[PDB]
C-alpha cells in the first residue's frame, strides 16, 4: 500500500484484460484518481483493440511460441516479457503492445477454460510494467501522459 503509480496501473490493466476476455464492461467506480483512470481505459479500448485487430497474425505466431496451457505456462510468461518488453526502448507504443498481448492472451485463457490465470496475468503485467519502467513512467506523467499521448 501507499504505491498509487501500482494501484492505479494494476486497476486500469487488470479491468482491460478482464472486460477483453469475458466482454462484461465493470461499471464499479475506478478508486483515487477515477478521470484518469477512465480515460486511460477507454484509451485502451480504442488504441489496445487496434493493436490486436491490426496485428493478428504476429500475436498468434508468439501465443503459439510460448503455447501457454495452464498457470505454470502462465508464471513462465514474466520471464519472456522481462526479456522482451524490460530489455527494448521503452515508449507508450510498446507499453500499449504489452498491455494489448496480455488482453490476446487473456481471451485465450477464457477459451480454454483458464479464467483463473487471468487475476495472475494482470499482476504480471502490472509488475514488469511498474517495477521495470518505474522513473520513466514518472518522469511521462503515469496514465495522464498515457491519455494526452493518444488523445
Ligand atoms: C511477449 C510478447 C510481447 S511483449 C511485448 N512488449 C512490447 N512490444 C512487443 N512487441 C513489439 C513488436 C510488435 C508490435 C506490434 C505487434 C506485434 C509485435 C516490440 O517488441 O517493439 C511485445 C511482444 C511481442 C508480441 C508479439 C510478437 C512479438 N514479436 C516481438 C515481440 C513481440
Amino acid at each position: 500500500s501507499e504505491d498509487e503509480l501500482y494501484r492505479q496501473s494494476l486497476e486500469i490493466i487488470s479491468r482491460y484484460l478482464r472486460e477483453q476476455a469475458t466482454g462484461a464492461k465493470d461499471t464499479k467506480p475506478m478508486g483515487r484518481s477515477g478521470a484518469t483512470s477512465r480515460k486511460a481505459l477507454e484509451t485502451l479500448r480504442r488504441v489496445g483493440d487496434g493493436v490486436q485487430r491490426n496485428h493478428e497474425t504476429a500475436f498468434q505466431g508468439m501465443l503459439r511460441k510460448l503455447d501457454i496451457k495452464n498457470e505454470d505456462d502462465v508464471k513462465s510468461l514474466s520471464r519472456v516479457m522481462i526479456h522482451v518488453f524490460s530489455d527494448g526502448v521503452t515508449n507508450w507504443g510498446r507499453i500499449v503492445t504489452l498491455i494489448s498481448f496480455g488482453a490476446f492472451v487473456a481471451k485465450h485463457l477464457k477459451t480454454i477454460n483458464q479464467e483463473s490465470c487471468i487475476e495472475p496475468l494482470a499482476e504480471s503485467i502490472t509488475d514488469v510494467l511498474v517495477r521495470t519502467k518505474r522513473d520513466w513512467l514518472v518522469k511521462q506523467r503515469g496514465w495522464d501522459g498515457f491519455v494526452e499521448f493518444f488523445h
